[PDB]
């Protein structure tokens, strides 16, 4: 329909510059896709009821934020315990149920060189009460990454390090801070005070454009919508910053003090969510998708390969979904590296990889929890239509749209290969 | 693991460059092909390529389609020249890595007003005799293409009907004549008479341009090698002018006095073979497959959306094949649109269409004769397989290669929708 | 790195090193923004001008003094408050704050003055304090009017009538603050001389979450069309009680300089501001850090491929002009304007270069601060007998001007862009010359 | 109507495959021919009413093969070929200078043969402009020839034919010394596998062209022309692209030195390389060669980018340019403008020898200078335009580049102005 091709910015996203395509930028031009920078919310005394946290997951937040700067053990597993139990709240509806991660945010390192011992119990602490992601503060070199993954110890293999990049060194040596790390974060209070304060912007677009080049998420984060720590609307300043972190590449986007301390918690989640969403639908695809096939190196991973393939064939079809069926979110997070429209619904069993997969944009988390079936065929159909019902039920779906169906050959991790036109009925 | 020898071969050094001018910089006389031929060669038979044992070193020279012109000639001596082909071809059933189909190929003797009283009768014989192809003469609009579809009688509506533009009508009409064509043949001979001799490789660019944008074959004929009729060299201007037309993006290229008289049919087919590899390797597929993907339109074929899936996907690794089960031959016309530097492979149990595949440039048709396995499923793995062992056969794989898998989801022609990334073992 | 292995063995490694040099000669924009560098100093004047609301904070000669020196170039006057007592008051010290650096005309920094208009209100039609207000602007010799609330293209041609036959070279800047002025742009744009995108209103006539929509678009429009456009609106806003900005106001600032905005504006910020010097500092720190973060290799391409072909000598010459000052990395481009058309024409292929334009016209001087990268110097000889002798004088004057200012150095390529004949509409020159 | 002319409909095309499916058969070339046309010189085209046939029909360079022939004959036909000539000179303003080269026998089973030195003294004896020295293998040979040449043969162009593999592998440093390249695709094809010929010539031709030097297509372009007034569809196709590849000249050897048609050959070769020029895709093209020619700091060097720019910009009927050299007309040309570069030129040798750069349309300038500089300048640009508008090249109300420099000499050119025609 005509109506279809006027909704989500497509006049804009057909055009042959980057010039063209602001000038057919739409304010009438209504997002359809579902929002796909996540959103993380730091917790405290604002956002720490049960009932409150019920509302923040409704508005949208993906990651909670637990900043160890702040708060005792007794405190943060009190958080942790409450963002459980909001969470767990909704899974009676598993078609509509919404994962949510929880990441450590250590205190860091003073006018000390290594891990501080505080940061070794915070982290011992985190693996104990079974958090997903670290935001390891002021990350200066790639050996400060290794010292955090030895205190995660054996137990914390599975949660992912974010290097925090807040310092004139981190910037300096990030190349080989990211090789180490399983992501980002743009940390622009510290850096702000470290760096001049103008300089900052080339630091986030450069450690944006660099994560996205190597497919590992990137936060933006600090005083996105500040002033709605007391006012009830952000400046213009406020909402051009969270439009831009989105046009920059970044993955997750933050509230800091306007969640953990506000007066406004729900409302700076429910701004970031409508921001982003008319962010994401002004996004330049062509030439960002071209741009990221150009730089992707030649790969022989069937799970790389099958991505490419997968994202390509979307694009072609105006796909509404790729569906993937993963066990630890990797074969998310590639197809999610090629930037696609099409929402990346991600089936998994694992409860971690449903939280962690929120740190790749556009991936959106469906937890499966019934019980192998005996034919592996049946079990991985099964986990398809589950994907479709939810999608149907959530909006991304209608009878009658284009998915793309991503799975493997066999079961475990590692096997990613087939991708499949499919037609919902 | 591919090595730095692999990417000093078949242009790999000028298939990396960024620009067009610097991909011409780049190309090594030193640097050579290994990628089997993927231009056809369609080889005019009369008395000096007639005889089973002359035909026999044509097909081991590269000879791909045998063409009879009705213009010389009675239906007795072509009956006994399509015998002779025939019979040459079957005489390596026996040995795989020997064995090649061949397609029939009729030209008509042309019009006059409508369809001449000779094209019926010829039409008529070229049905009785199961000829694949029409080359079509002097077609100057879609009526002209629909009496010779309606001559095609009852049996006959599985013949390719490829028409010649031989006048300036053809070429002012050529997107009505394209429309209701299966492909087109750029008759130079003709076309140098009908209009002035220095506006030809005008028309030429012009029909193999637009019949690469439809997706439809295209064959350059006529003086390729006119110098061999007589010389067992050619001259300078003729190996440019064969390595020209497949730069051009023609899928066939034509030998007629050449082979129908000449002195020299075997060195002729030879030549062009050589030529053709030499052009290949040296198309310019970065910017040839970003040109085809961004003039294609949108699809909601999942046949059309997988193949450009499994074209993406296939230079994403540098796929040692794309090995594809058809019926039609449409799903490896498809894959050949998008003109992949890996080898289209595909398997069918259809004797005409494993013939007709020819047309279509880089598919290496495998006519599959085992019986059904009673399992569906396990007559697909089957066909891939039979599709790999053939490959391992003829050099075009090895244990280790990636290949892409392109079938469906249920048997019948019309349902090709996935893409598999196979490692060869 | 063989389109640069010469001229990097003659101006040096470390000339390459500056001004996000390697960041520009990326082959893709996402490259681009990989090899950013916060360690690349930038070398080049500051292209974007800052236009500062002038009120209580900032009326005294003494503080616009310090303004000025910190990189003031419009000084606006907001016709919603205070009176034409007051107003005038404001337009006098800034005045006497500009003459009091006039003693040295290599020197000499000239300052726009614009108005800004009350607006209409529930009813349509120029309003009555808007014509009081504009007959106000014309009898003090205002540069500028930032029209509010701007509808359609009628309102454009009723500031006009307003303004009278003594308003004819006064500059019609239309601010878009509502649905109405973004949906009929197109038709305002046309009749306007540029365009400010008043995110103030624009932030509630429409969704908060959609006026980078708006914003991005005008820019875009504005930069295909060749007209100043400005940003404005809560730019550095926590300025206005605290020393330094937020991460999102710095954010902002250099995000409207990579949008293609000519002009950033202060407004609250300098009007009733505890640091209006500061604010100022601040937008002239950011947008010379974002002006060298452009990518101009996509930018001036996609200029060229969207410009449609020209007849006019001085659109012929620009772009010509613009492509040999790329080539040869040329410090400046000097122009002879008259009305500031030429200057106009050479901003709007955003080249690196400074674009010195050189002029009799105080009023010319003072309006090319709309457009981006364009330094004004006012000529204060008077005219010599030779026509061609009084071209290269002012030619002289420029490259003396530039040496004076650091922006040119012995050894130098400057661009000279001229006309064969006198008067306005007939420049057609250009002119590579080595700086001796 | 003058936009469905020139294939202007398939160079506003936004991708090259669209550029191909937009070219048109009905759109007519307007601009003049830019690829020289090379003519070899023998029996079949010897005499002076052939050679006027010659000039008339397209021939810009007249090559006399010292593989045959003798001193005597050689200097017998340089005779004709200037009489011929200067039958026109009458009439300045439609006057076209023709160049004269000589094409070395070359080394054989040997450094420079003694043969070589002989024929090189006779051509720095003769006036000749252009040098074609056989099977160029390494930078030493260029020397070699340049060294043959001495002192009074300084001013010749050496353009360097590649003829084997080790010509082919040590190309760069050959053509660093060269003034330019030549395809020698008769021992090329014969010295490498003749379906890899192709990949030689359209790298050689892309160097050049990347280099701003000029390229030569030679060989068997129009061969059965030999004996036949029509060439076959091969013959037409491969003309056709060494065009579109970037060759800057083109080449008859047999066709006009031995055979039946010379001046049907000629004819034929300037009817393809019209449609031909008028069928490339400039878009990509300028867009390229601006994107990889390095920064530069020469006025000149920068000046001729600026002129091509504003040349496009307005559809330029024509770029003037006033050259002592040709220097400055040929690095406008290496930027491949659809404007036609008009050089005025006072120096006959240069005006010979510019027919070696694409695109650039050699004055002969025959006017004693004037007292004022200035004045002398301008006199040489209206002589352009009136040259121009006399050859059908502009009409009134036409817009022209115009590139001159800052004082006389060689090497000052800084200056581009836009001027409209009466
Ligand atoms: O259109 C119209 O008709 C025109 C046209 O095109 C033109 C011409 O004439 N030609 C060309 C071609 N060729 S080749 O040599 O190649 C050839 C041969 C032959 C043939 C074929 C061919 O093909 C056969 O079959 C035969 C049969 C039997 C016997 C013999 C024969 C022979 O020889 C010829 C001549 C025609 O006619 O067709
Ligand atoms: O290089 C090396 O050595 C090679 C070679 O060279 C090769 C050959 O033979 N050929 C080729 C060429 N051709 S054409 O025709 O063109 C020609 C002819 C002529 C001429 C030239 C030319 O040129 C002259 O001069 C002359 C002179 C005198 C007389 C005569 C003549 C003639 O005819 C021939 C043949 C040898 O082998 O030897
Ligand atoms: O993204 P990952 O972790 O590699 O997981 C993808 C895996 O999931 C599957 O689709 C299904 O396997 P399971 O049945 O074990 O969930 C596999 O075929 C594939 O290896
Ligand atoms: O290219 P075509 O003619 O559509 O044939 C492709 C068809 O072949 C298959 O892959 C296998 O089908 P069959 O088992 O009938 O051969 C189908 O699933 C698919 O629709
Ligand atoms: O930019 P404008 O307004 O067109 O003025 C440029 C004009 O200035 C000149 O360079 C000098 O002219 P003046 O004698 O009027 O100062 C003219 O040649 C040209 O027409
Ligand atoms: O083309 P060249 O050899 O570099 O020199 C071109 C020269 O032509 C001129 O425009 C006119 O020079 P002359 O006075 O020597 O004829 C010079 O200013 C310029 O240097
Ligand atoms: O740690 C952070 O979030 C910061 O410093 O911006
Ligand atoms: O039939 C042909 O091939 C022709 O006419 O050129
Ligand atoms: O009017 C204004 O300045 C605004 O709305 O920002
Ligand atoms: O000398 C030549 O021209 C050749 O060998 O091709
Ligand atoms: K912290
Ligand atoms: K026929
Ligand atoms: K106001
Ligand atoms: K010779
Ligand atoms: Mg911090
Ligand atoms: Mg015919
Ligand atoms: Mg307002
Ligand atoms: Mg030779």
């Amino acid at each position: 329909g005509t109506a279809f091709f006027q909704q989500q910015q497509l006049p804009a996203a057909m055009a042959d510059t980057f010039l063209e395509h602001l000038c057919l930028l739409d304010i009438d031009s209504e997002p359809v896709a579902a929002r796909s920078t996540s959103i993380i919310a730091t917790i405290g005394p604002a956002s720490r009821s049960v009932e409150r946290l019920k509302e923040m997951i409704k508005a949208g937040m993906n990651i909670a934020r637990l900043n160890f700067s702040h708060g005792s053990h007794e405190y943060h597993a009190e958080s942790i315990a409450n963002v459980r139990e909001a969470v767990e709240s909704f899974a009676g509806s598993p078609l509509s149920y919404r994962p949510v991660a929880i990441a450590l945010d250590t205190k860091g390192p003073g006018s000390g060189p290594g891990l501080s011992e505080q940061d070794v119990r915070d982290l011992r602490f985190g693996v104990e009460h079974g958090v997903d992601i670290v935001f390891a503060s002021f990350v200066r070199k790639a050996s400060d990454v290794a010292a955090v993954r030895a205190a995660l110890g054996p137990e914390g293999h599975g949660i992912k390090i974010i290097s925090k990049i807040e310092n004139h060194e981190g910037v300096k040596r990030f190349d080989e801070i990211l090789e180490v790390s399983d992501g980002i974060m743009v940390a622009r209070g510290d850096l702000g005070i470290e760096i001049p304060a103008e300089k900052v912007f080339l630091a986030q677009k450069m450690m944006i454009g660099r994560c996205n080049l190597a497919g590992k998420p990137v936060v933006c984060a600090t005083q996105m919508l500040e002033s709605m720590i007391t006012k009830p609307r952000p400046t213009r300043a406020e909402t051009s910053d969270v439009a831009n972190a989105v046009l920059d590449g970044a993955d997750c986007i933050m509230l800091s003090g306007e969640t953990a301390k506000g007066n406004f918690p729900v409302e700076a989640v429910k701004m970031q969510h409508a921001i982003a969403r008319e962010a994401e639908a002004a996004v330049y695809h062509r030439q960002l998708f071209e741009e990221l096939r150009r730089a992707a190196p030649l790969s022989r991973d069937p799970t790389e390969v099958t991505a490419i393939g997968a994202v390509e064939a979307a694009f072609k079809c105006c796909a509404a979904a790729i569906i993937v069926l993963t066990t630890t979110g990797r074969s998310a997070q590639l197809l999610s590296r090629y930037r696609p429209r099409a929402a990346v619904i991600a089936v998994t069993r694992s409860a971690q990889a449903a939280r962690q997969v929120h740190l790749c944009r556009g991936v959106f988390p469906l937890l499966y929890r019934e019980p192998p079936e005996a034919i592996w065929a049946d079990d991985v159909d099964r986990r398809v239509q589950f994907g479709i019902e939810s999608g149907k039920l959530r909006g991304f779906l209608r009878v009658g749209d284009l998915v793309i169906v991503v799975t493997g050959w066999r079961p475990g991790s590692g096997y990613t290969n087939i991708m499949r036109v499919l037609s919902i009925s």
